[PDB]
């Protein structure tokens, strides 16, 4: 059988982890003995910094990075890092499924990267070893971020110190107190046990963590059309599965964290939320020329 490799950086019991495993199941059911899919979770094969290079080198055939991690290939996907751009996951999905959103799947083709679909995780929440109620509380704290200039600007706007690090290192950096805080979805905070060493989480919903499932032109073109159709259908169905898992994990993992008693969740008043928005919104003007103001206008419009 022709081997297909799918590599990602998350734990198995997560929306992306389950997506990849479902994709394996469906492909192997439909094309038995023709294609086998080997899934490599937890950065076992490639991690944040080298996965896209590996993809284009055809050392791996599918990856699904955070939309934050594509700056080397397009400046447009930085849109998804803008603070308080999307109110909630309904707006995210409306944007992603619109013409404007769908066009972004093709934003990197001229560089060899084929966009196959969006996959959800969830809204991001701040955590630290001290309460984060107003933006002033972030002053002087070190936060790990995904490798994104927008996210660096986000934390610089509140006089915090952002450090770009691969996802596989975050637990250890929190454990050793090399950083004070981070931002992530409930699913990652829970599945990677960040909550065990973060006494405070704020339900800030201040950005989105979603993915684009991608492959290389090299691999995609190499498939016979009829097999590609089956593989694409299998991928799409796996994505829908992953999205259902993503939605479920928001509530389930938030609850599990609260039940553990290891972390105290803070909820923001409208005026507290407004203070974060006002502190961080200026980041957008920094990036708007490269992202595209019209693209930003489309994203804002998805909130209606
Ligand atoms: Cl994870
Ligand atoms: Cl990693
Ligand atoms: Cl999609």
């Amino acid at each position: 059988p022709t081997e297909i490799k799918f590599s990602h950086v998350v734990a198995e019991n997560t929306p992306k982890g389950q997506m990849a495993l479902k994709f394996k199941q469906l492909v192997e059911e439909r094309l038995p003995g023709e294609y086998q899919v080997n899934v490599f979770p937890n950065s076992q094969l490639f991690g944040d910094n080298n996965e896209l290079s590996a993809l284009l080198l055809n050392d791996v055939q599918f990856v699904a990075p955070s939309l934050s991690k594509f700056e080397r290939y397009t400046k447009k996907l930085q849109l998804f890092d803008l603070p308080f751009l999307f109110k909630d996951m309904d707006a995210v999905n409306r944007f992603q499924q619109s013409d404007a959103g769908q066009q972004l799947l093709n934003s990197m083709k001229r560089k060899g990267v084929v966009g196959l679909g969006y996959l959800h995780n969830g809204m991001k929440q701040f955590s630290a070893s001290s309460p984060l109620v107003l933006p002033e509380d972030a002053q002087g704290k070190k936060f790990r971020i995904m490798a994104s200039d927008v996210l660096a600007a986000q934390f610089q706007a509140v006089e915090a110190i952002p450090v770009k690090k691969p996802f596989s290192e975050v637990f250890t950096l929190l454990q050793t107190r090399a950083i004070d805080g981070q931002e992530n979805t409930w699913s990652n905070i829970y599945s990677k046990k960040f909550y065990e060493v973060q006494s405070n989480i704020t339900e800030s919903n201040h950005g989105v963590l979603d993915y684009m499932v991608v492959t290389s032109n090299t691999f995609w073109k190499s498939l016979p059309a009829d097999k590609r159709k089956v593989i694409k259908a299998s991928l799409d169905e796996a994505i829908a599965y992953g999205n259902e898992i993503a939605a479920a994990k928001v509530n389930k993992d938030k609850q599990a964290i609260i039940d553990s008693k290891r972390s105290e969740v803070t909820y923001l008043t409208p005026e507290q939320r407004a203070a974060w928005v006002n502190a961080m919104k200026p980041v957008w003007a920094q990036f708007e020329d490269k992202i595209g103001k019209d693209l930003i206008d489309a994203a804002v419009a998805s909130n209606e």
